[PDB]
């Protein structure tokens, strides 16, 4: 069994630029959305000042139309007030009511520009946020691939500045062989131990099985995972771990000691037993399940029959 | 015999951006067009608001020409109503009717702009849909190459976010040797069994033979496929499977065991 963190992340950054600083050394805890490294932000500040200058430009250009609208409006009312006395035709009234509509449209046409550029301002600011890396999730820093002061560019692979892992629950990769994967029903109880502490058993429920195998040349293997609690700060990553995965909990069922059983043919299993008569007799027994010390016998021998652990002899009374 | 899913599809994304979330867990079932991961969509929303602001701009600029068209039209009819009594020659009638054609063309010239920009709006929105990955087909999530929170860039090769596979039925890769490939007529009946269950026969029709061989150093090998049903969720991917393909059964005829044969010449 291989060992790893419950969750792990390879943090990166979208933008190119020199890495001016990296505030955190490895081994320090970091809370979510904490500041990390800081890529150079001079350029983004430049486009921001540029866009703000554009908004100022429209801020004045609107101020022009604001005055022309006053001119057209006062001209219109000043025409109508004389126009109740039938001023210089309805012609000029149509020359006044329409121009005011034009100046009215102009200010809105400018407001749309202020709208699109303020909308662009978010596009300007959003690039600036990319320069300042923040942690997606809590967990002490593991490894720093990108050392401080290195130039970096991101037009291809996402750069690997650093990595993170949540060391509070150590998932295990128990690579059970393909020969036994057919069993291994979920929720079966299992335990494991590490080579370095010899005898300090850990245990828990099996969680699930990974659909995708990865071979080591010969023999396919399939993983399985637990969820062991990790206090004390022990259990380093990728530590070797011997794993005992509960195969089954059969009960109220007999098992035959290995020393006594006979195995005719290659499937048959003679087993001499003492009888109530006191005369021993063998019985063929069906056994598939087996342990290091015993073979499980669900069927083949009546309970309480004595069995000849040594020098077994069919038809031979003790 | 190697074993694999009836269909398997890797999934990518067309756009760069931090992966804010990946709601699916591995082994979960997913129906077609279900939402999966979500790359950050702030940018696409920005271009969307920008384009909508442009449509607002033309929305007013058209309103201007709408007024000028009223002016030119009222001026024209008010010229013609006098013109039945011979107003100021046909000269001003030509100075009026032509202007109305201009104001007429102007609004259409603007409507074409509203058309091209509404057409551009689909170009804006379509990028936003790329940010939200959806599953091409039903299946369970076999693997997640890309863990949550990783930065990803699609300026080059399509990233492998997560693979999918359909396990409703299992296909087998039965690699028959090149020496025997000349036989093996399609539809010949065959069966197989896994090493891990010892004795539990599966069986079915052979489907076909793959045209393109792949080799393991020495000796070429050609594949063949079945289509075994998969009840109860058994048979993990890439499980080893011993495979018996059927040659002919001529009968009513003796066959000598090879153990004691004598073969002079």
């Amino acid at each position: 069994g291989k060992l790893d963190a419950l969750r792990k992340v390879d943090v990166g950054a979208q933008v190119s630029g020199q890495l001016k600083t990296l505030s955190v050394a490895i081994g320090d805890k970091v809370k979510k959305d904490q500041l990390l490294g800081v890529i150079d932000p001079e350029q983004a500040e430049n486009q921001i000042k540029e866009v703000e200058a554009t908004l100022m430009e429209l801020r004045a250009q609107r101020q022009q139309a604001e005055a022309e609208l006053k001119l057209a409006r006062v001209t219109y009312s000043r025409q109508q007030r004389l126009a109740q006395t039938q001023a210089v035709s309805q012609q000029d009234l149509d020359n006044a009511a329409t121009e005011m509509a034009v100046k009215q449209a102009q200010i809105g046409t400018i407001d749309a520009q202020i709208k699109r550029n303020q909308a662009s301002l978010d596009t300007a600011k959003t690039n600036l946020d990319y320069t300042r890396i923040v942690a997606p999730m809590a967990g002490e820093v593991t490894q720093i691939t990108t050392l401080q002061g290195q130039t970096v560019i991101a037009a291809q692979q996402a750069p690997n500045i650093l990595t993170l892992a949540d060391m509070s629950a150590m998932l295990v990769k128990a690579q059970v062989s393909e020969a036994d994967v057919i069993h291994l029903k979920p929720g079966q109880k299992a335990w494991f131990t590490v080579l370095g502490d010899q005898l300090t058993r850990y245990e828990g429920q099996i969680k699930d099985v990974l659909p995708t195998p990865e071979k080591v040349n010969d023999a396919i293997f399939y993983y399985a995972r637990f969820e062991v609690p990790n206090p004390n700060g022990l259990l380093r990553l990728d530590m070797t771990a011997q794993v005992h995965i509960q195969l089954t909990d059969v009960k109220n069922v007999l098992t035959i000691p290995l020393s006594a059983l006979g195995d005719p043919v290659g499937d048959n299993r003679y087993k001499v037993k003492l009888l109530r008569n006191g005369e021993t007799r063998e019985r063929e027994v069906t056994i598939g399940a087996r342990n290091d010390t015993d073979v499980e016998i669900v069927k083949g021998l009546e309970a309480g029959d004595e069995v000849v652990i040594g020098e077994a002899k069919p038809g031979a009374a003790q």
